[PDB]
C-alpha cells in the first residue's frame, strides 16, 4: 500500500479525556476538544514518514515496518519502539510506554492512541 501524500484529521474521540489527564482543564478542553491538525503520510518500503500537527505543534517521525524504530515526540525525547501493522489496516507502535495503533483504510486512516488507562482516537482523511 503506497499512497503517500497528506491527510487532514477529521474526526476524533477521546481528546478532552486525554488532554484532562494531560492536566487541562475543561475550559481549555472545551476550547481544544475539536482540534486536530493536518498529518502526512509517506511509506516507503518499510517505514512509513508520519507528519503530525497537534493544534500548533507539528511533529514529524518515521518508523520502520517490523522494524526497531525511535520514536521522537513533542519533547525531543525520543525511544526506540517496534511498529508493525495491528489494527489490520495500519501499525501499531509502542513507545514511551504508550500504545499508539494506526489504521490505513484505502484513503481514510484511524489513529489509536492508548495511554495506559486512557485511549484517543483520530481519522485522518485523504485532502
Amino acid at each position: 500500500m503506497n499512497f503517500s501524500g497528506k491527510y487532514q484529521v477529521q474526526s476524533q474521540e477521546n481528546f478532552e479525556p486525554f488532554m484532562k489527564a494531560m492536566g487541562l482543564p475543561e475550559d481549555l478542553i472545551q476550547k481544544g476538544k475539536d482540534i486536530k491538525g493536518v498529518s502526512e503520510i509517506v511509506h516507503e518500503g518499510k517505514k512509513v514518514k508520519l507528519t503530525i500537527t497537534y493544534g500548533s505543534k507539528v511533529i514529524h517521525n518515521e518508523f520502520t515496518l517490523g522494524e526497531e524504530c525511535e520514536l521522537e515526540t513533542m519533547t525531543g525525547e525520543k525511544v526506540k519502539a517496534v511498529v508493525k501493522m495491528e489494527g489490520d489496516n495500519k501499525m501499531v507502535t509502542t513507545f514511551k510506554g504508550i500504545k499508539s495503533v494506526t489504521e490505513f483504510n484505502g484513503d481514510t486512516i484511524t489513529n489509536t492512541m492508548t495511554l495506559g488507562d486512557i485511549v484517543y482516537k483520530r481519522v485522518s482523511k485523504r485532502i
